[PDB]
């Protein structure tokens, strides 16, 4: 699958996406999240971008929320500069995902289904694990009221 763009400064991508620097500055990317802990931060020795690394395992049953607000400053610092971001993981099916969709809950104000549908109809090979899919509904709930 292609990288995905979400929004202008906003591209949902797997770990070859993370690694195509022609692409990757056509778009006026200058900003990378690297939702895994083991995967390297491709190109950082270029000195090209500004990279964050959400470190997150390998297990399905581990707590995807905790990085939300961290993720979403990052976004924001992106944005408020004028350039566009890259988010990654290994395949962009479901830790990339999930943050993505989190980040279109709390700051576009779609609920959970339509964030869902959303990315889901650019990028049709996203399925974020089960636990993940939990953890956006108690957001979701905690979205709804207003905690």
């Amino acid at each position: 699958a292609e990288l995905t763009p979400i929004l202008p400064f906003l591209f949902l991508g797997n770990e070859q996406d993370a690694q195509d620097l022609d692409t990757m500055q056509r778009l006026n990317i200058g900003y990378v999240i690297n939702v895994t802990t083991h995967l390297p931060l491709y190109h950082y020795e270029k000195g090209l971008f500004n990279y964050k690394r959400l470190p997150a395992t390998d297990s399905n049953k581990q707590n995807l929320r905790q990085y939300f607000e961290e993720a979403f400053e990052f976004i924001e610092e992106a944005h408020q500069c004028g350039k566009g971001l890259l988010i990654h993981c290994q395949a962009g099916v479901s830790r990339s995902a999930t943050i993505v969709i989190a980040y279109l809950m709390k700051h576009t104000r779609m609920t959970m289904t339509d964030a869902y549908k959303f990315v889901k109809g650019k990028r049709p090979i996203i399925s974020p694990a089960l636990n993940f899919m939990g953890q956006l509904l108690e957001f979701e709930e905690d979205l709804n009221n207003g905690v």
